Order: C-alpha cells, then structure tokens, then sequence
C-alpha cells in the first residue's frame, strides 16, 4: 500500500550516552525509547542485542529479561557457554504492543553465588554493547485530511527526528510573504523545540513529502492554476496531487496582506481547526510582551519553583536500590549575569548515621553535599558557575548500603531495601538577585538562544534585512534562522519586522538581522570583523585568543592585531556580530554567504544544534572543516 | 589503498610514568590513550597484556575487563592458576570503534573474601608491567586537496609525534627565503608545542612525505617547471607527482617578496584557507605584540585566574573513592624575580573530622597542607618558578568506614568523593619584576628567552651563512621552530641576514647560526670556540650543580682555558653579551662538520637534551651536553 522505510535505531543514539549500558546488579534495569508517528505504523521489529555476561554468573539463574511498555516479550538465560564471551541475541518484537510512546527495558536478573551472596557486589554485571539496537520499519498511513489535530502530519510530536518542513512557493517572495513565512516557521519551531528545524524552500515544485503552500491570487505556484480565489485567507490541507500521502497546508488569501493575516492565526493563538478547510478571519491582537519573557525561560522576576521547571511529574522522585539522579534542565537568558536556592527533599533513612548524603551538581561539577542523617529542608547559595543558556542541576543521593556481615561461621546478608528519594516539591531558586549585562558581540548567546533578538520572545524590536530579490538559499537561512530562535524561547515571532533595503533601519531603535549580504551603509563600520565578498575575504585576528576566557572580557586580548585577506574559489560562510552604529545598545547579526554551495553550509551549521553550539565570540568561519570562531572587535556592553 | 605501517605503543611510552599501573580497590581503573590522524585508519588493533594478580583473589570473581571508548572489548577472569604469577594475555582490540582520540581504559574487579571484604585492602592489587603495549597497524589514506584544514595533511594534532616536516628548496635560498621560511617554520611549531619539530630541508628534490616546496617564478624545484608563472603569491596543496598519498604544500611567488608575504599570509590569517589553491594579499599589521605577551605564558599583568589556566574543561574537577590530584601548569616568563594565590575548592565533606586533607605542591614539592575539617589565600615561596611549573592539589582522604567487632563484624561499601578546585581561584604574578642575571642557556633551551621576549621575534637579527647548506638551513628552522612552540606565536617579524656588519648598531639580540662574525669572534665575553679542527673553552672557578638564585659571580669567574685539536664531532651553544647594547644577548649555535651540525639540531629538536643546557656554554658531543656556568655576568631588566 504506502510507502514504508526501515530504519536501524542503535543503542549509541537512542540510549543515554555514551551508549554502552552495564547492567549490574544494584542498577539492573537499562532502557531505551522510540516514538511513533500517528500517521506511520510499525510491521517489523526486532531487537539485536550485543552483551557480554559476566565470568562470574550463575548461568541458569541469572536472566536478561526484556520488556516492551512493561510487557515481557521474552527473556535471555545467560547458558555456560557464554559467560565472559560476547554473545549476540536477538528478540522479535511485536508489534501489536507498539504505542504512540513505547519504552523497551532489560532487566538483568544476575547471580554469582548460591550462600552468601551480595547482591551489590562489582562481579555482578552485563554489557550491553553500543552496537545493539532496534531495526523497525515504519509503514506510512493515508490520514484522511482533517485538520482538528493540525500540526501532526507537518510536525509529530511523536517523531523525535529533525522537523523537516518544506515551504514552497509561487516564486521569490516579496517582504509581505517572507513575514509570513518567517511567522509560521517561527511557530513550527516553537513546536519542534530541541529535535532541531530545517526548512527547505522551494519556488514551484512539490517536495514530495509533508510541506507548506504560501499561495495569493495573483502569484499561485504550478499546481494551484486551477484553484479558486479565496475571499478571505483560508487554512486547507490538501494532499500531493502525485502522493496521495504527502499531505500539503495550504495557506491561501488574496494578498500577502492576507497570507500574514494567516500566518498570525497559526501561529499567534489557534485557530480552532475543524475540517479540511478553515477561513481565517479574527485576528485578534496580542497584548505587548515584556523583555525576558520567553515560555522556555526560568522566570527571574521572582523565585520560580521546582514544580514549575519540571517537563513531566515523575522528575522530581526516584527509586530502587541507587537512586537515579534527580535532574532539573532551567534555561535561562544569556543576558544574566549568587543564585539562593531552597530545597526541601524527602528521602528513605539511610542504615547508619553518616553513611549517605545527597550531591548537588549544576553543569555536571559539585556544588555542595549534605549528609543524610525522613523529610529535609536546605537553603543553598550557589555561584556564578558560567550559568549559561541551558544548564542541569542534578540532586543524587549516593547511599552506602552494607556488604555481607557477621564471620565466616555465620554470614548475615542484608536483602537490599529499595530506597525512595524524592526532591520535593514547593523548592524555590531564586534568580532576582542577577542583573542584566552582557559583553557584546557574542555569538555563543546568539547561538544557544538567539539573544539579541529573542530578549523580547516575539520579536518585536527586531528588523531582518533580506536581500532585494531572494533565492531558496536567502530565503532557506531566513526560516531557519527565525527557526531555531523560535525553537529556544517557545514562542512565535509575530512581530518581526522584514524589510528590503538599508534605508528603512535607519534611527531605529531595533536589533538588526541581516541575512543575505550586507549594506553599504553598514559594510564599512570598522566593528566588522569579517567580510565574505564573492571569492575575496578578509579577517580581523585577534592579539590573543584563549582556550578559555573567563569571566570578564579583557578588552585588551580582544583587539585586533593583524587584517589577512585571502582570495580562494573555495566555499565559506560566516556568522559575524557586531554593534550597530544606530544605537550604543542595540547589535546586528549578520549571516554571510558566498557561493551557493557557501549558503549550504550557512544553513546546514544553523540548523544543527550541536553544531551550532561551537560558535562564540564575534566572528564564526563555517569552512568544509567546521566552525572557527573568534572574540576579535571592540567589547561593547549591552544593559 | 595506501601505505601501512606497524606501531608498537608500549605502557613505559603511552602510560602515565613509571609506565606500569598498579590497579587496586581504591583506584582499580588505568587507562592509555592514542589518537588517530586524519589521513589514516586503523585496520589492525591488539592489547598485549603482561599483569601479575594477587595471589589472594577469588579466581572467577575477579576480572580485568577492557574498555576502548567505554565499550567492553572484553573480560579476562583470574584463573586459579594466575594468582601471584605473572600471565600473558592478548585482547583484540575492534578496529570499528577507534575514533580521532581513543582511550583504552583496565577496569580491575576485585575480591579476596566474602564476608567483611575490605574494598581499600592493600592484597586488592593487580600489577600491570610496563611492557604491555597495543600494536596497531595504519592505514594511509588519500585524503582530497582542501586546504579548509590546512595543517592537517601536513600537521595533525591527533598526532603525538614528533612533526617531521620537510622543507624543498630550489637551491642554497636568499636572506627573503630564509626569513619566509622561517616564520613557516615558527608557525608550524607554534601550533606543534609540545609534541617537537623537525624541518629538514631538501634542496631540489622531492621529499618522500609532505613537506612545504618554496619556488619562486625564477628558482623553483625541478618537478615544478612546468608550473606556470604567477602574478601573485600562491598557495596550493597539490599531490607528490609520484605518490598520490603524499600532499606537497606549493608556497609559490614571483620573488621572496611574495614567498615572505604568502608566509605571513599562512602564520596569521590561515582561517581563510579554501580550496586546492589560495591567494594572500595585503596581510596587514594592525598591532605590535608588548614584551612577554606570548600566548603560551600566563598573564604577569593582572592576576590571571584558575579558567585562564584550564586546557580542558573538567581539568579543575576530580571524582572518585580516591580522587586523583587536579594538575594545573604555569608557563612563566623565565626572567621573573611570594605569589599570592586565592584558591576556591569545593569537595564532598568527610562524615566526621578526620585526618583528611589537601595538599598544595608546586613542581612536585609540598607547599602547603589544609585539613577538609572553603577558600583560602595561600602565599608561595620564590622555590625557582622555571619556564613551566606545574601545581597539584590532591586531596587525600581518610575514609573510616565502620568495623564492628570480629564477632559480629560490618564492612561498607565505600562511597566516592568529588573535589573541585573550582575557577575564580587566581593566581597573581605581578608582584615581580622582569631581571635575571645573563648568560643562560636554561632559559634559551627552556623558552628561548633573549628572543622570545617579544613572541613575535621583533627584537630579533639571525645571522645565517651567506649561501648555507643544507645543514645550516635546518638549524635555523629547527630554532625558530621550538622558539614558537614555547611562546606559541610564529616568528612574524623575525629578521635574517647574511652579512655581520649590519648588526652595528642594532638594539636587537642576536642569534648566529653559521660561524661567528669576526666583529664579534674576539670579544672577551666569548667562553668557548669551535673553528674546523680546534678549539678551547673557560673553566669556571667553581660549578656545584645547585646553584641557587644569586649568580655568585666570584664562582663564575672564568679559572683557566684550554686549548684541545682533536678530529671528532663537536657542537657547541654559546651564550654571551652583545657587544653593541648592554642589555642585548647573543646565541651562538656553533657546528663545524657535517656530523656536528646532526649533532647539533638533534640537540635543539630533542627537548629532552634541550633541558640539560645550562650556563653560558653547552658542549654537545656523543656523550651528550655538558653546561658551564662561566665568564661574566650581566643582569638584563
């Protein structure tokens, strides 16, 4: 019938990292978890697994159980021809369990000894090899075209791969669809939050997988000749005339006054689908948004609590026989610059008196510790430890349970209680005591959160100058600029302002986004750093660049030293910041591109957040090689 | 497919010194690491293992298992018959997860008893000699001619050898071309530290690997005839005309002109390499370096912090049962003349007040000591701060975990403990002055001072022979080469002559390599000469091998000189005062065969016998290099 696809899921990508799970016997469970697509369907799957038993194991007592959504699909006896011998097994997996969520387990059930065994001991273990994995094929349904669940054809939540959502349309775009489209990119962003963005734009064609169609009246692409003329912007999801399942949106209106009229019931508030076409015609304005206010932002206004950092319920609590360690993810804006945290945990006694105690750790480095001595309550000052865009407090709770007692005539083994920890909820961080300043330029803030742009979450004072005729290059690093930056704060970007020309940023009091060359007006400001002309390039390298810098900026490493200009037919893009000379606060972020194979480049090193992460400073060469970035240029502050 | 070629990396090389692990309880993990260049693979991997057991451990419940890039290799379990004797095992090592930096990593399982079983006992001990090792087999591969990682083909930091680069020219080179080779030969080291430089320069001839070709429209190589002239200075990765995996590196120009601009072009704005080919022009200087402003050496302006020092992001940070000790290095200018340290830890208290402690050492000598019952201001003697230090927090823990009584007896499992010598902890330096009493070649070996005091070699005259040999060559480059690599910024503004009466005049040390200019031959702070066949030397009055920090000038005083004339080999580096600028040095790194000069850059190259120059003068024959302090004193700052 459809079209299905196979795909080989190993356990280096889909378990926690680096991959290898060691089951042992204080930590016997390991586990990994796949999603699938309301509109695809699973026929096939099997489990290849890779693990080594330990030398030491009973063989027949000791299992490796494997459950599917806690439902056993067969277990694993680890035979005396195996111990300490990599053994491959390999388990189907039926498909009649398969849900939306599924969650594949192995439980090791290990024994070493028949008397007197313990149950904690270092003996007791089974390697899972990274090389292990899932091979599913997904089969792909024909959903009929109803919009009442809107997003799920174009972005799955279920999916967890890279959102690629194709935009096509009648031709180069002028400044009232790129809005648009920057709009509804923005929102499909705001969605697709960490799995990453990339917006292919097409200028008529048909992408042959899920997309969407900016169409008006008098500039409609190919397929839409024959289709008639709206009254008011509609919403209408229509199917690929030559695929019958791969759906197209089609947003459709009279003007690009009315595409943007679209694009804002999409993405500002809902629509309230029901149908296969849907007219927009409230618009509904948006009360004002005040700075630091993005969705996916800890709240500095007042001491946030935990219950509100926390994605699901089950975060905040662990158990079995070690604690897993309790994890609280908090974004936070780059423009921060000690924290007084609260925390009322409750946990089981520890055996005796100063055996456990409970690390904190804040970016994967110790903070402080506290004996275990049950309910608690701490009020903890924690520094300035480089807090960043996205950082990780981890509470754990590291018992010290007892090995086998008594002597050798009479042995008492203790049976392993499991231990219930719990950091409880009603704890507060406190970030209003951090104020608001940052030395500029930085790309290491525009990179992890989009700052100067995403310090107000929609946008507002923002203005992006795309170049006068854009190309689907242009065009593809527009949406996925705006892609990711709606991808860091949660929130659409409705208020951006597009323009066309230098002319128009002028005296305005706005952060600046530059995406396909650069003006003239602006091309000769000595804070530039780098410019990427057609084959010819020049760079301003710093006096000293440092591994790491610190803290404070030391305007005097930062100083340009030398001015190199290389002429080479290779490919290069650049990602360079600097102030604009229309306000002492206000920054501009200029996206560079050369060749066509230079914009390729440009959008490939945006749309990867890991490969974004390596930019910082005020200039970043995207060669072949990767990301060469560089604090070079005057340090002005901003706040 | 390419070229293959066999190492043998043994524990005594690649494993932390004395080369053999001792896992235990405590400490039961020990690992080796080796990297992986870009233009090879590895199709051939085996750990050869030599360990001795104790002779106390359960046989099957103790296990040494291998991890390469935490993923099990496998599991050797303690047969009966290998407690207390030493057993040769063999793990073959998967060819399919070795990466750019792998680390192969012992993970000891141990147990000599069931009940009340001491984790920390000293009989949970696994010994793994030192002649254990890992062969590999490379694969060379022809990687395509982009220069986007220009450095790579050419230098690759996977790579932790020496980084043998040849240098093709077309003939004995001009002053031009020994000066744009120069500052090759600086950046290259610059960016090699401390892995060692070695240029040996090739005149007309193909080099056997990658190496730099310098031609000019007029001099250029044979292979290179056919190119055609150009109009401005080229760079170009092209192929070994008779080894496709071999990349030649073209510096092409039309005259030395172009060659020293194309030099600068590579030193300064490499990050604009694309391509098969690049043109430079107009590198332009925007600002002069300030004297010891080398990236390399920390910050005796301000007081430079604990992050500025960091070379990886967890350096400053241990865990474990026994945490290992947190290493911080302090490359200082070696003319400083205590230091006020503000130290930020945090670490995982102990249950209750103990012996537990850490313990400050700088150069592997206790400092200081503070019981873990924070932040402290240590303050730190002089201890002869060298060219590079090294401070060691470790944080030893005394962990009293619960006993009972031999009749009903109790034993824990022991929890780890994480110490963080946590950044915002700084060190200052700028209570110093820059003095130090000259002649000393430990401070030339060890961070090319005189020259290196401003990292850009402004202040800088190299005296070369008029057309030098082969041999002369390569003792320019491989001086300027390790030079850069101290500092870690190339030679931009090193200026080389040919002729000795245009230094006259000059406020600029100088470093001679050829023979010695009559100007300057018979000077009277000279201490040692070595013409063809003959040659004499000052004996000091009295050497004891410690010093101490005054340069006792009534002990140095020159004592006698003798006269030898013997047929062998002998190099020698002198150092003494410019006689033109009281405050100026000159190197005199002096050769007189053919075999000399082997000697010679091989003493220069090797930063091992580097480290053995001390003095005014050092003699460098067969046997080795043996220093003097001799002659005058004069104090530079």
């Amino acid at each position: 019938n459809g079209p299905s696809r196979d795909v080989k899921l190993t356990f280096a990508q889909i378990a926690p990292p680096p991959g290898s799970m060691v089951l042992r016997g204080i930590n016997p469970n390991g586990s990994i978890e796949f999603g699938m697509r309301s509109d695809e369907v699973v026929t096939k799957a099997m489990l290849n697994l890779e693990y080594t038993p330990s030398p030491s194991l009973l063989p027949v007592q000791s299992q490796l159980k494997v459950y599917l959504n806690d439902e056993l699909m067969g277990v694993l006896p680890v035979t005396k021809e195996q111990l300490g011998k990599k053994t491959l097994a390999q388990m189907p997996i039926n498909p009649l369990f398969i849900t939306d969520f599924n969650r594949v387990r192995l439980e090791f059930v290990g024994h070493y000894q028949d008397v007197c065994e313990n149950p904690a001991s270092t003996t007791l273990w089974l390697d899972v090899g990274r090389s292990s994995g899932l091979d599913l094929t997904y089969q792909t349904l024909n959903v009929k075209n109803d919009l009442s669940h809107f997003p799920v054809p174009f972005f799955d939540p279920r999916d967890n791969r890279t959102n690629t959502l194709p935009m096509v349309f009648a031709g180069a775009p002028d400044v009232g669809l790129q809005q648009a489209s920057a709009i509804v990119a923005s929102w499909f962003g705001s969605r697709s939050g960490w799995r990453g963005q990339n917006f292919p734009v097409l200028y008529n064609q048909l992408p042959d997988r899920n997309a969407i169609v900016f169409a008006t009246n008098d500039k409609r692409p190919d397929f839409l000749r024959d289709h008639p003329a709206v009254k008011a912007p509609v919403i209408e999801m229509i199917n690929h005339p030559q695929n019958p399942y791969v759906k197209l949106l089609v947003v459709f209106g009279r003007d690009d006054k009315d595409l943007l009229q679209a694009a804002k019931g999409i993405a500002q508030g809902n629509i309230l689908f029901r149908g296969e076409s849907v007219v927009v015609n409230e618009v509904k304005p948006l009360l004002p948004r005040k700075p630091y206010d993005a969705p996916n932002w800890v709240r500095t206004d007042r001491p946030v609590t935990f219950g509100e950092l926390k994605t699901y319920e089950e975060q905040l609590q662990s158990s079995g026989l070690e604690p897993a360690a309790i994890n609280v993810s908090l974004n936070l804006p780059p423009d921060l610059y000690g924290i007084d945290m609260d925390i009322n945990y409750r946990y089981t006694m520890p055996p005796v008196k100063d055996s456990s105690r409970m690390d904190i750790s804040l970016n994967n480095q110790f903070l402080q510790s506290f004996n275990l001595s049950l309910d608690g309550k701490t009020d903890v000052s924690i520094p300035a430890l480089k807090l960043g865009a996205t950082n990780q407090l981890r509470f754990d709770f590291e018992y010290m349970n007892p090995m086998p007692g008594g002597s050798v005539d009479n042995c008492i083994t203790f049976q392993p209680v499991q231990n219930h920890v719990v950091i409880g909820d009603d704890s507060t961080i406190d970030f209003s005591k951090y104020y608001h300043f940052i030395p500029m330029p930085d790309l290491r803030a525009f990179a992890n959160a989009g700052f100067p742009f995403s310090r107000m979450a929609d946008l507002s004072q923002t203005i992006t100058v795309m170049p006068k005729a854009p190309n689907e290059a242009q065009m593809e690093t527009l949406l996925n600029t705006v892609g990711f930056i709606g991808a860091q704060t949660g929130f659409p970007a409705i208020n951006l302002t597009v323009t066309d020309d230098g002319s128009t940023i002028q005296g305005k009091d706005a952060d600046i986004m530059i995406i396909g060359g650069i003006p003239d007006k602006l091309k000769d400001d000595k804070q530039i750093d780098l410019l990427v002309q057609a084959t010819e390039s020049w760079v301003k390298t710093p006096m000293r660049q440092t591994p790491f810098p610190g803290i404070v900026p030391d305007e005097s490493d930062r100083a340009a030293e030398t001015r190199s200009t290389l002429t080479s037919s290779g490919a290069m893009a650049a990602v360079i910041g600097f102030q604009s000379p229309y306000n002492d606060q206000r920054s501009v972020i200029a996206l560079l591109a050369d060749s066509p194979r230079g914009y390729e480049m440009l959008n490939d090193a945006v749309n990867d957040s890991g490969k974004r992460a390596t930019m910082f400073g005020s200039v970043a060469v995207i060669r072949e090689s990767g990301i060469n970035s560089l604090r070079v240029g005057d340090v002005y502050y901003v706040g």
